[PDB]
């Protein structure tokens, strides 16, 4: 979690997201996150918006929990695809 910018990881395991909060007050609605059984996202407070696109299967990953509790905002995500190599890091 970067005092410069922001702290992600896409592991074999997890798609980690952890955004920090400067727009003002944090509130629940701080991270927007939809997730199908085809695609994802991932909506920070503002306009920090990220995501993923699946054409099957997750709704294991679309199994997702989000921290906050301060600067950090924090997607655990289960594994999409392991060891598959893809578009972006945000397919959305």
């Amino acid at each position: 979690t970067p005092e410069l910018a922001l702290d992600w990881r896409q592991s074999a395991e997890e798609v980690i997201v952890k955004l920090r909060v400067g727009v003002g007050p944090l509130q629940l609605e701080d991270v927007d996150a939809a997730f199908t059984d085809t695609d994802c996202v991932v909506r920070f407070a503002g306009g920090q918006q990220w995501g993923g696109v699946f054409y099957a299967e997750i709704k294991s990953s679309c199994a997702k929990v989000q921290t906050r509790k301060g600067s950090l905002l924090h997607l655990t995500l289960p594994k999409k695809v392991p060891m598959l190599t893809w578009p972006s890091l945000l397919v959305e």
